């Protein structure tokens, strides 16, 4: 298999044995300052996500031609206020948020993203961007416009000093450092059943389908609550030095925690454990994102919540997920998520996951070094 795009980029090939650690290739001193060129007809425009209208033009875009599961019957629906957590953290660039519209209407028909991010890789640790939301309107899928969409990003991101990114996509391309299998808890098993989500098991009823899966009303864990602005540092201490056992992981300054964790209503959820000294020792964290059900008379939405970032010191990962499931219960979510990575391996098959059919791959731009297993995989995009 060859890849016309990604074969000129510095990436390594698929299928290459990597045993070196380091750039692909130098970093570069003088940039390209004009736009790539567009097709004819359409325009570059960058979008600023502080206007309610621009904003609301994203959004929809998303909502119409973003992510769809392999059988095409469920689709990301990111809200507004979400995509604003996502796409506006520390030191976020408004250059980075580019857009493309048709010149005649001005209608939204192409984005892609990059925010910045301080990476640990091995014995490394690098300023990066991370690439997300990359999407193109179905109108205008298959005329090779992604390839400039990443030659774009990745122009602007160069002008800023920046030479390497991490990413991830379902799709297999040059080249994974990392392979994760996502697997779905189930809450609501009749609806999920009833929208083809899952299916039934030929040896078990309904009945016995919906009692499987009960949950206990409140959550086992003395001393959890949601996190407040006090905890902060510790949040901060207790994720950093967890950190440290993984190859791939982000690094936060606190500022960055305070954004990614402190709890925002219908987009994330941070709870953490406050033991009988008045001490944290523990947290647990949950995203919001829910899929749009295509072609259904009756159920229009899926509720689902995301596993984050989950921190254990002197409470048992295998306790504190448990109440994880029980709150998004509460919360009135369908089904929860989670990924194999981290130590996420040792709960999914005891608190009674079942896998999903699909991977999600991740990658480094830029960056040659040895592929890892899922389990040193220690990052999350949403
Ligand atoms: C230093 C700074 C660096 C910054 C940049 C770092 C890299 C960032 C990389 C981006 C990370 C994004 C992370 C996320 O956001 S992952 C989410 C991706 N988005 C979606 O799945 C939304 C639904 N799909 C679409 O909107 C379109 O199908 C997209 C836009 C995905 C492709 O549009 P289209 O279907 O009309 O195709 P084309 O004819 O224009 O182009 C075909 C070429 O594009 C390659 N392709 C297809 N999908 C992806 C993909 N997800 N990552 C990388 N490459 C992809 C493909 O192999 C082929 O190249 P090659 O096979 O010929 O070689
Ligand atoms: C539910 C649902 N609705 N839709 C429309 C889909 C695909 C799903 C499966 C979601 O799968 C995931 C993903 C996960 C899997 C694949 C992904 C993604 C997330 C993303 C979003 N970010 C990570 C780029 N892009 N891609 C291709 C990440 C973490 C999980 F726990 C999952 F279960
Ligand atoms: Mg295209």
């Amino acid at each position: 298999r060859s890849y016309q795009f990604w074969d000129t980029q510095p990436v390594p090939k698929l299928g290459e044995v990597v045993n070196t650690h380091g750039p692909v290739e130098p970093d570069k001193d003088n940039i390209r300052q004009e736009p790539y060129t567009l097709p004819q007809g359409f325009t570059w425009d960058a979008l600023d996500l502080g206007d309610r209208g621009v904003l609301k033009e994203l959004y929809t875009l998303l909502n119409e031609n973003y992510v769809e599961d392999d059988d095409n019957m469920f689709r990301f629906d990111y809200s507004p206020e979400f995509l604003l957590w996502a796409l506006r953290p520390p030191g976020w660039l408004p250059q980075w948020h580019c857009g493309v519209r048709v010149v005649s209407s001005r209608k939204l028909v192409g984005f892609i993203s990059a925010i910045p991010a301080n990476i640990h890789i091995y014995d490394t640790e690098k300023k990066m961007v991370e690439i997300n939301f990359l999407c193109v309107h179905k109108k205008l899928r298959s005329k090779r416009v992604a390839p400039v969409l990443i030659r774009e990003i990745t122009r602007r991101v160069h002008l800023e000093g920046i030479f390497q990114a991490v990413y991830t996509a379902g799709v297999v391309l040059p080249k994974p450092v990392g392979t994760c299998r996502y697997w779905h808890r189930s809450l609501n098993p009749r609806k999920l059943i009833e929208v083809k989500f899952s299916h039934l098991s030929r040896n078990m009823t309904m009945q016995r389908t919906m009692k499987l899966y009960r949950l206990p009303e409140t959550p086992k864990t003395a001393g959890l609550r949601p996190m407040e602005t006090k905890d902060i540092p510790v949040v901060h201490q207790l994720l950093t030095r967890y950190l440290k056992q993984f190859h791939l992981t982000p690094v936060m300054s606190q500022e960055e925690v305070e954004h990614w964790f402190y709890p925002q209503e219908n987009i994330i959820d941070t709870f953490v454990v406050e033991n009988a000294n008045g001490e944290v020792t523990d947290f647990l964290s949950f995203y919001t994102l829910p899929s749009t059900i295509m072609n259904h008379p009756t159920h229009k939405s899926l509720k689902a919540a995301y596993s984050f970032y989950n921190v254990h010191t002197q409470t048992p990962l295998l306790d504190l997920m448990s109440d994880a499931l029980v709150l998004a219960k509460m919360k009135g979510f369908d089904v929860f998520n989670a990924l194999d990575l981290m130590e996420n391996k040792t709960f999914l098959e005891k608190l009674k996951f079942g896998i999903g059919d699909g991977n999600l791959q991740y990658y480094l731009y830029n960056w040659k070094c040895p592929s890892m297993g899922a389990e040193k995989v220690g990052l999350v995009l949403q």
